[PDB]
């Protein structure tokens, strides 16, 4: 059961510029492009550990609980609440609009790559202290003609 994403095989001078991957990517005509992807957009910090969860908004029905959203979009229930200025976690409304996903940057440090560049690390705040996290790359990450992607 294969990774969908598998860049660092057909990558070199793998790096990070902040939450940013490049690479030199290679291309379907057998030359390079050098290449970017902005890391922060597909991984979040879900309370200590890397979570493949990209930049999105959810919509509040019905019924819903910060809980119940946290727990349908692999979220933390309080980061949620934090990055949407909600100042009571147990009030929420249908109609609101909440953004998820992304964002492990900011409650990230010591990123850096290891494993070649395969794996990205990091320790990652949780409620209570940080975690040294670590989640492979080539899982959700592509080269597609010299240009990384999601996938
Ligand atoms: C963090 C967390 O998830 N905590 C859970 C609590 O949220 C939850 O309490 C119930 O919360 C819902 C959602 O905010 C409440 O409904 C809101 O009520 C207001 C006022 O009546 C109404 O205007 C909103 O339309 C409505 N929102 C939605 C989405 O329907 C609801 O009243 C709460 N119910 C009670 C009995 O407190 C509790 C219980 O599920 O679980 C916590 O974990």
């Amino acid at each position: 059961g294969n990774y969908a994403g598998n860049f660092s095989g057909s990558s070199r001078d793998i790096c990070l510029d902040g939450a940013r991957l490049r690479a030199e990517c290679r291309r379907g005509d057998g030359g390079y492009s050098t290449s970017v992807i902005d890391l922060n957009r597909y991984l979040s910090n879900d309370n200590g550990h890397f979570r493949w969860v990209s930049t999105a908004t959810v919509t509040v029905q019905q019924g819903d609980t910060l809980r119940d959203i946290g727990r349908r979009f692999d979220c933390d229930f309080h980061e949620i609440a934090r990055r949407n200025n909600i100042q009571n976690e147990d009030l929420i409304y249908p109609g609101q609009v909440l953004q998820v996903g992304g964002n492990f940057w900011d409650s990230a440090r010591d990123v850096r790559l290891v494993d070649g560049g395969k794996v990205l690390e990091a320790e990652l705040r949780y409620s209570g202290g940080w975690n040294r996290s670590r989640i492979y790359l080539d899982e959700h990450i592509g080269n597609r003609n010299g240009e990384l992607i999601h996938c």
